[PDB]
């Protein structure tokens, strides 16, 4: 369901704590919100 854009090194949990570009934008999952 939720893919990622980019590795673990790339989107971070923090991220889409603070980076709503990450979340929706690049990685669904490995950025924390799928």
């Amino acid at each position: 369901a939720c893919k990622d854009y980019l590795p673990k090194s790339e989107c971070t949990q923090f991220r889409c704590r603070t980076s709503m570009k990450y979340r929706l934008n690049l990685c669904k999952k490995t950025c924390g919100t799928c």
